[PDB]
């Protein structure tokens, strides 16, 4: 139609322009289930003078910072950070932050109760990506193989941000490809020679990281012998 309203309704939907739930203050107090998959309350609050009060309310009651609800405000204008690490209350979940600075006052409520949270949890899914249990956003070392002229796969990973001893170490499902470790350095990126591979030796070439923490192995499934056969 001439209105083309819906069409723009899509375009604006594409922009994904958020940041609206404010008040006389500057609340953006919404519910962000973090990457770690936890609960997050966050409004802004540009003014912490005298009266300047924020009221943590849960289930129609005013609560306080402590173990179950942790709050952290660094009064740089009054940014309100607040966390919750799960549900485990009496399954209930509803928080109203009413803030006022000086003479102004604003309300902001969040809800995550069993029936409700499960809803936000889907959205959390995007963040729920807890598979990482370590690397998180942006990895450090990565594999990469290349069948060289001799038809061998030249296994090589690539190192990043790390200062302990060496970087990685090639493996193969508990099988340690035992090469000279720290005697001849092998520092930086490491390259080996899969001089022919076999469908009974193939699988995945493991990269292992042990440093000032525990470990860290991440690898893909390598098959070359199946291709060699085609050569």
């Amino acid at each position: 139609g001439s209105h083309m309203e819906e069409e723009m309704k899509r375009l604006l939907a594409l922009s994904q322009e958020h940041k609206f739930p404010t008040v006389p203050t500057k609340s953006e107090l919404a519910v962000e289930i973090l990457e770690k998959g936890q609960v997050r309350f966050w409004m802004q609050a540009e003014k912490l003078s005298s009266n300047a009060k924020v009221s943590y309310i849960f289930n129609e009651k005013e609560i306080f910072e402590g173990p179950k609800y942790k709050m952290h405000i660094d009064r740089n204008t009054g940014i309100i950070e607040m966390f919750m690490e799960k549900l485990q209350d009496e399954d209930e979940g509803t928080y109203t932050f009413q803030i006022q600075d000086g003479k102004a006052t604003g309300h902001s409520t969040l809800v995550l109760i069993g029936d409700v949270y499960k809803k936000l949890q889907k959205e959390a899914e995007f963040q729920r990506q807890e598979w990482i249990r370590k690397q998180g956003p942006h990895f450090a070392e990565y594999l990469s193989w290349e069948v060289t002229g001799e038809s061998n796969v030249l296994l090589k990973c690539k190192v990043a941000n790390i200062k302990k001893e060496t970087h990685i170490v090639w493996y193969k499902d508990e099988r340690e490809i035992s090469v000279d470790e720290k005697h001849d350095f092998k520092d930086g990126i490491c390259t080996l020679l899969i001089t022919e591979f076999s469908k009974k030796d193939a699988g995945f070439y493991e990269v292992i990281l042990k440093d000032d923490r525990g470990k860290d192995k991440s690898r893909l499934k390598l098959v070359d012998e199946a291709f060699q056969d085609l050569m």
